[PDB]
């Protein structure tokens, strides 16, 4: 196992993106604490009690332990309280994996306060706070460790339509160069990795898709491969939730040790497009 | 002359690198809307007040422009749009919108608390974005384009250990600057950034800040600061100076410059460049 | 007079976006160095420099009062442009300011291209970049009062572009040089930056040959061909820049406005770069 | 064995980064191609026909198979000659491993036209050439495939003192970004990593060394390259750069393309 005897938080966990982080974590080899706010001014499927509780399934199908806990990533205090759960029963944690958070759309003259609060509590100081409440023990544990940023596209070019989602991202890359150049002394490393379109209900939810395509009445999932695919290079219409996860998994590695300060799109060529 | 017959509309104006741009601009011409808290908060350093306001109406004033200065905080939508709604009765448009410095403190991860993320987020992204709202849906309506230069830092393009949630905000402010590019463009409203590294203002060289750099000086003077940031630019200078940042700013505006947009034009001396 | 009493070097300045860096600088008060290869090469599809081309730059500068040096001369050959240098320096003291001009360019895919085409645009591109900073920069640092070096690069010097790797690569390249020379001649106080058009209204930017790469579908494809291409890919509305805007951001950073500017990259493009 | 069934295409092979290149695939299954110059104006080690044998030798122990040639990047015909080669024993390539090339020293008013077409004509033409003689069968096979320019930190910032070297690696950034948008649909992956200081001769070589501490070892070395990095390292292994590049081959990585990988502890990101 590639990550035999480590411990990975992530964040997101219930469904979709997390979900995929902690199964494939777990394949290589580590022990698992999972947070979801497990609750539904989004316009797609967020986690539930009873996905979390399927991630546990997953993760113990693996062969491996796991403290999954409703949480809030927006809320310090929550975020401790699961942090101190896992240290007592598992002694330490290795791997961070701030996962993907949040989104909504309109134009800059449309956007509203509430929109930008929202987006930049959760996507934003949300990732900071995981960071806060982890690296202390990592810091001290003097094994170093891994902060993976699950992180986008958009934090590294613009999103019209999308511009506090963009902001948020963006804030999340100055996050990680900061951090990097904080915790590198303790060999911990700090990366990003930034998918373009992904398979998931939050990347594919049809408000979003009236955004792109605002002539069509209800916007089906093949109108969607037929718009995102004019934007990857490779002959694809968007990566799947796995592609982020292996990424992930291979960045917590020994054989991506010395990998810190990294922006890893994940986007099949997106913003290498000419 | 470069800018006759333009509004601009300046956020902390009272003093330091908003005043410079009050003043830079309306040598070219520009009338101005100026507007800054004027209160002295969290922060390490001296800020605005009503009299360094009244202190740039008058200096303005003196290279025969026209000026409206308010107290106004961008944290707050309603307080800007009052103002918007004043200088769009007297001055009919506002062509130029420069969304200046903001705020900043220090701190590593683990030690920042939410109160400055909270407020470091609030005044420099939100209060960006505010400005932006304010101003925007005027400039798309008067139908003759106009000019968004948002001031930043080296900080949006690069990391800051110990100002993370500042680089956090200057790095979203970037985002926010790409993504309304791709909005307003269309309407030939041309959006940019100037990205300041060390500046000549009591904001950069405040002794708390200069002690996280230099922690074992007792009392970090100014010439210690010139040894410190020195090594950080190419060119023989300690840091650049507001009225640099200013030009920028007024180069952007101008019809010498009038298909530059998304850009992030460093006004650093060297420091993003250095190997 | 922004620029007065300063010396600017441009390379390719017969026409194109040469003459107007050389009238643009001119107007702004500095006298020119005009250098052009002056000759038709037929390994390239569009019409360049000519002798009677340069000595209407020179017309052009001499009208706005200004002294102009014009030469014919080859940026891939070191000692010609020493030269060049050695002529001006004799005639004028000083050059103030170098402006590395745009060069040349053909088309092919990565398995279609041939050695000429790299061993050619490099050679123009790159190498005569290093060429001209080579022969200006000794004078430059010896008079110890510093200069600008500004490279005319492209947005492709900055982004990948398919079906002209080698021209990517050669821009890539003096992006390259640029920053490294940011960091040698930084202590000297000579500035060095990038200005980086997209698409410009020039018959090397649009030229049929290159127009029908992009155009596959189209016979013989137009400049209203090219307008309704090129406009999809500025965020102004607009279908391309005008070389004058170029250099009006070339005369900007020589000025004492832009005297700490360094290192920069400044695309002037309408957004094209910054496209989602 | 991620990379089984594969056939990997790795110049500057002899040794150092390139060999520890051809392991590492050989490692995770895959058959390989290997070229070096084998020859001897660059102030360090390079490889030799001797060392070629060793990485034979090597690579043969993980019970692979190779051809190992030698061939000079800087002559297409000499690289489609051995193509040519490795089509009729194996079938087909599938990854392209453009790895390193050269290096010397000199202020932008000091270096020599010499070393200008030295230094891009095996880092830049070479690199383009290897791409030229090895896509031609990867498109038609239609099966994908990987190509991995092995560049450097300094293809994305500058070099003060190597400007001809920087211009080189950014030079390859163009080609990577060029080719990604080319051969994409084919599903071929187009991508970069970016080593800051190696444990390499060609890295860490004495005159070199001197150029960035001209007041004056190993120990020298380290002192200064320590202070590059973020984390508490002198320098990346070669092994590092190999493991990247294997990744990025692998079904793993199958949808990463465009991208430069830094692999540096942190240099880049520097604050
Ligand atoms: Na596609
Ligand atoms: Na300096
Ligand atoms: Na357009
Ligand atoms: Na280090």
């Amino acid at each position: 196992n590639r990550l035999q005897g480590k411990v990975a938080f992530i964040t997101g966990a219930a469904r979709g993106q997390g979900r995929t982080h902690a199964v494939r974590l777990a394949q290589d080899g580590a022990d698992i604490v999972a947070i979801d706010l497990c609750r539904q001014n989004l316009d797609y499927a967020q986690g539930s009690p009873e996905e979390l509780k399927e991630t546990v399934r997953l993760v113990e199908e693996q062969g491996r332990r796991i403290i999954a806990r409703q949480a809030d990533v927006r809320d310090l205090a929550s975020l401790q309280a699961v942090v101190d759960e896992a240290l007592a029963e598992f002694g330490h944690i290795d791997i961070l994996v701030s996962n993907v958070g949040i989104s909504n759309q309109g134009e800059v003259v449309s956007l509203t306060d509430q929109q930008w609060s929202d987006i930049l509590q959760t996507n934003l100081i949300g990732a900071w706070h995981a960071c806060r409440a982890v690296l202390p023990s990592m810091i001290e544990r003097g094994q170093g460790g891994s902060v993976i940023f699950v992180s986008s596209t958009v934090g590294l070019r613009g999103a019209p339509g999308q511009s506090h989602y963009a902001a948020s991202k963006h804030g999340v890359q100055g996050l990680m160069l900061s951090l990097a150049n904080e915790v590198g002394r303790h060999n911990i490393r700090v990366n990003s990795v930034n998918p373009g379109a992904v398979n998931t209900e939050m990347a594919l939810n049809e408000k979003l898709l009236k955004m792109f395509l605002p002539h069509l009445e209800n916007p089906t999932r093949e109108d969607a491969a037929e718009l995102f695919s004019q934007l990857t290079l490779l002959p694809i219409p968007w990566v799947e939730p796995e592609d982020v996860s292996n990424a992930v998994a291979w960045l917590a590695s020994d054989e991506a040790r010395y990998i810190h300060g990294a922006a890893i799109p994940v986007d099949g060529g997106q913003l290498a497009r000419a």
